[PDB]
């Protein structure tokens, strides 16, 4: 599923994540933005054999199981195809794991280089939530 993105900004302020550790809610939207592109459908293969999977891009060398990444952990005890889903649960409930973990948003690549310190609250502009 291609989400919009006030309809992802939906799901996920459903979902518990709005100022989750104290990340607001546009911080999370840019993050899957920049990382999917707002599809639950993205892969994306890491030279170290890893794959990330989802609309967060959550890697298999720690999070998830996808059979094919030797020495890895499944932190959130998922396979990786559950953070596929047009359904975003598995993803949130995963990325909760993430954040906490004390690196904050930092884990996500994409949202250290674009997102952080950036005026994201633009990413949920004119948004019913
Ligand atoms: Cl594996
Ligand atoms: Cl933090
Ligand atoms: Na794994």
């Amino acid at each position: 599923k291609v989400f919009g993105r006030c309809e992802l900004a939906a799901a996920m302020k459903r979902h518990g994540l709005d100022n989750y550790r104290g990340y607001s809610l546009g911080n999370w939207v840019c993050a899957a933005k920049f990382e999917s592109n707002f599809n639950t459908q993205a892969t994306n293969r890491n030279t170290d054999g890893s794959t990330d999977y989802g609309i967060l891009q959550i890697n298999s060398r720690w999070w998830c199981n996808d059979g094919r990444t030797p020495g890895s952990r499944n932190l959130c005890n998922i396979p990786c195809s559950a953070l596929l889903s047009s359904d975003i649960t598995a993803s949130v409930n995963c990325a909760k794991k993430i954040v906490s973990d004390g690196n904050g948003m930092n884990a996500w690549v994409a949202w250290r280089n674009r997102c952080k310190g950036t005026d994201v609250q633009a990413w949920i502009r004119g948004c019913r939530l």
